[PDB]
């Protein structure tokens, strides 16, 4: 059912949300460790803290755009759902236009 692949699509975003918050709290740390250096005077190290930090913020592109597809198809289901419910309004409202005329 649609309902149930909107369940499905939603339960694989929750746990993509899991790994933004992991992946976002890592680019945190990565700045953190990165100014760690630059007051240790290991600019080098920084740099490659910040090398790491740009790493996962790749990653997190990767799981927010994975979530936004998910998204999308499930917005695509509910609103075809949307359309199948306006459609039957739309009976019922020839239906009563048939009753007008009869």
């Amino acid at each position: 059912s649609p309902t149930k692949a909107i369940v499905r699509l939603r339960e694989h975003i929750n746990l993509l949300s899991k790994k933004q918050s992991h992946l976002r709290t890592q680019i945190t740390n990565q700045e953190n460790e990165a100014r760690i250096f630059l007051t240790k005077g290991n600019k080098v190290m920084a740099k490659n803290a910040l090398k790491k930090k740009k790493t996962i913020e790749q990653l997190l592109s990767k799981v927010e755009g994975t979530m936004e597809s998910m998204e999308q198809q499930l917005f695509s289901i509910e609103s075809a759902n949307l359309n199948l419910e306006t459609m039957r309004a739309m009976q019922e409202g020839a239906k009563a236009m048939k009753t007008i005329h009869s």
